[PDB]
């Protein structure tokens, strides 16, 4: 009934040493492979060393399909760092044909069941390398159309339905910059990234995915709609049908160091930059939190009963971790069911080796 949409990261097959063979396929409905890049207006292999060569993640995904006929694997075109190719691809029917045809070619060659458009983001926002024009607002609708048509035609040729999905911003600027009411008709479902609301881009600490607005959080330029319920509600009002709205969830945490304690054990306080991380500073796998920090080694867990968010604080180093606690994830899973939504999505599956969050979502939606 409900979808469970796991992002798998290609670079999992390096240091992390977590491959598609390590996935518990019984615990999901979709795998979105992060990522395919864009080169010359064409969807291309992101990493020949682990995608279609070397560790051969694509082979391993096809082996998984055979074992689990019900499974659907999708290729996620773009991501934070590889979105700069979208503006061009979208802006002419010629370039849109070129793109959509390349995307059909990609999924037939590597045995994928469809495409996830991860464009970050139309009109404005994204990485230092990212490209925009204002016509992205309409062009996003146009590109979606070409893809829908090419996937539908190629689907009919191959005796196969090819899904089309997208990942959309938690910031409602995304909605003012697209036609979600138009483009919602062409997507099988929509992956709402209802996380990255607060991070080390801020000098002060906050929650990565608070459930509702905390008015006690008033640090400069953070919107009262930077929460999970505001974003879902903004996407229902913008025209995303409930049953197509998939709720994003993070399996990583963010950390700062040197956060003043104030009267909130570190919450919404000025800090001294990035805290400890797993694979890089200030970004923690839930596995790392669970095993090494969760009420351990000077880190204590606090609960905000306005936001419905947990955080750790180390009073000694003034380190503050925002992470997805089971207590908050359960409130989000009840919300999904009560609002009639499309299911849960999460970034990303290698970050929870014990499957503590992964099992709670599977057990609640499947
Ligand atoms: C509320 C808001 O708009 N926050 C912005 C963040 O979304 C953004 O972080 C980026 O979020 C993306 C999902 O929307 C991720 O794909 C991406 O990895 C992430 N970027 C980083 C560096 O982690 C940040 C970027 O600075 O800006 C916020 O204002």
């Amino acid at each position: 009934s409900y979808r469970v949409v796991a992002y798998y990261i290609s670079w999992g097959a390096y240091g992390r040493s977590y491959f598609p063979s390590d996935i518990d396929y019984s615990k999901v409905t979709h795998i979105n492979y992060a990522f395919a890049n864009i080169k010359d207006g064409e969807v291309v292999v992101g990493d020949p060393g682990v995608d279609d060569g070397g560790k051969n993640n694509f082979t391993a995904l096809r082996k998984a399909k055979k074992a689990h006929p019900h499974l659907r694997n999708l290729i996620s075109v773009g991501g934070w760092s590889w979105s700069s190719g979208f503006s061009d691809a979208a802006a002419t029917p010629e370039a849109r044909k070129r793109f959509a045809d390349s995307a059909v070619a990609f999924i037939r060659k590597y045995g994928f069941d469809g495409v996830d458009i991860n464009w970050e983001y139309p009109v404005e926002g994204g990485a230092e390398n990212m490209k925009h024009r204002p016509e992205d607002k309409q062009n996003y609708t146009l590109l979606t159309r070409s893809l829908r048509e090419a996937l539908d035609t190629a689907g009919k040729a191959d005796g196969k339905y090819y899904e089309l999905t997208t990942a959309v911003w938690g910031n409602d600027k995304f909605i003012a910059n697209t036609e979600m009411d138009k483009v919602s008709r062409d997507f099988d479902f929509i992956n709402v990234m209802s996380y990255d609301f607060n991070g080390t881009w801020n000098k002060f600490s906050g929650h990565n995915a608070p459930f509702v607005n905390d008015p006690a959080y008033d640090k400069p330029g953070i919107g009262k709609t930077f929460n999970v319920v505001s974003a879902v509600e903004a996407y229902l009002k913008a025209g995303v049908p409930a049953d197509k709205l998939v709720v994003g969830v993070p399996l990583y945490g963010y950390s700062w160091k040197g956060c003043a304690a104030g009267e909130r054990n570190g919450e919404y306080q000025d800090c001294n930059g990035k805290g400890r991380g797993t694979w890089e500073d200030g970004n923690l796998d839930f596995t790392d939190i669970e095993k090494n920090l969760l009420n351990k080694k000077g880190f204590k867990r606090y609960w905000n009963d306005t936001a419905k968010a947990a955080y750790l604080y180390n009073a000694e180093t003034g380190e503050f971790v925002t992470y997805e606690d089971p207590q908050a994830l359960k409130i989000k899973l009840d919300y999904i069911k009560s609002k009639g939504l499309g299911g849960a999505m999460y970034w990303e599956i290698t970050a929870d080796r014990k499957q503590t969050l992964v099992n709670l979502i599977a057990d609640e939606l499947l």
